């Protein structure tokens, strides 16, 4: 989807419900109820690597010389500046 | 002398006690308890000014872009790199 373009861990094979299909082309996003084509998601790839559409989570605690934090909220190719703990 | 070589605030004009007295060109510090000449003092002039003999104070809180500080610790005519807070 817009919100989970990778992936998951899968547990359950298939499910009963309501499922929209509609043709290719198209990925589906649940706030704009119908599928969208995929550009309209927002998504997010910061520095070249593949990585889910803009997780809210601060990467890379381990060290902090290479602190080189790259938030993205939904679109933005941006990289926040690391606190020095000194 | 060659601790305090300013002149300071000087409440009481005289005292009695022990005083060293010693021909001129001799500048007295405690430790080595004679009067010796005013090159042996641990003298310290950063950048030009004058100022005490390498008092051991950070100079320059106010300002973070001009905080430019030169610590000397007895002779060195050295000058220090400040931690930035971003």
């Amino acid at each position: 989807t817009c919100q989970h373009p990778e992936p998951l861990a899968c547990p359950v094979q298939c499910v009963e419900g309501c499922h929209a299909h509609c043709p290719p082309g198209k990925i589906l996003d649940e706030l704009l109820q119908t599928c969208v084509d995929p550009e309209d998601c927002p998504v997010c790839e910061v520095a070249g690597r593949r990585f889910a559409s803009g997780k809210k989570v601060t990467l890379n605690p381990s060290d902090p010389e290479h602190c080189q934090i790259c938030h993205c909220d939904v679109v933005n190719l941006t990289c926040e500046a690391c606190q020095e703990p000194g």
